[PDB]
């Protein structure tokens, strides 16, 4: 007898409860190739903290990381972060979708939905067949 | 490069099946249950067969269709519904299924999109970190 509550899932998110003692991890999907694919990565308020430049990538999907650092070296303290993947394809920048951890908090309601911190309610059709 | 011809897992009941090959995919399950099933159905919603999954705890799990009609007979290749469902204290709830389509092209919203066979335009938040 057993429930999600406690696991860490896999969310189509742009934004993740970070405990920046611990490297952060994660994935994009990239639709079609490109030479400048990215991360901005923003605090709970819109104000950037740092920028990862994943350089060139094949279509299919990358993973990134962040060290939990801004771009000046300095620690940010655990909290919500945002996320925000783009690539620049033929002179044109488009958006593209992060897939971040999540620890769930509850399981709430035909309707069933996870309660992940940091998000509230999260259909199912968010998160990734579960490890 | 492309993408163009692979296969991805997408968060949705539809999936266009060639019913000489066994058709696998997965549900999530938030609670662990005693009843876990899945109806099949064709693409005018007449129903085809039941796959009964019995027990399972929470978490991921996979199934399995023959590409058979509940009298084991072959079904045409086509679009199928997979209605993933359980029972939890008496009452019914819906499950989110992750199935297998063919990416035909990629594309614009709306806005980077798939076109997936069988399903149209699909946005990258539907889309299984692709392996």
């Amino acid at each position: 007898a057993s429930s999600l509550v406690g696991r860490k899932v896999i969310v189509a998110t742009d934004k993740s409860v970070v405990d920046t003692k611990d490297t952060f991890k994660a994935s994009l999907n990239l639709p079609v190739s490109s030479s400048n694919v990215w991360v901005n990565v923003y605090d709970d308020k819109g104000t950037v903290v740092n920028r990862i430049n994943l350089g060139q990538q094949a279509a299919g999907s990358v993973s990134f990381m962040w060290d939990g650092k801004d771009s000046s070296g300095n620690i940010m303290p655990p909290g919500t972060y945002k996320f925000e993947a783009q690539t620049s394809i033929d002179g044109k920048t488009y958006g593209l979708q992060t897939y971040l951890p999540a620890n769930v908090d509850s399981v709430t309601l035909g309707e069933l939905m996870l309660n992940l911190a940091g998000l509230g309610s999260i259909a199912l059709s968010k998160v990734q067949i579960i490890g």
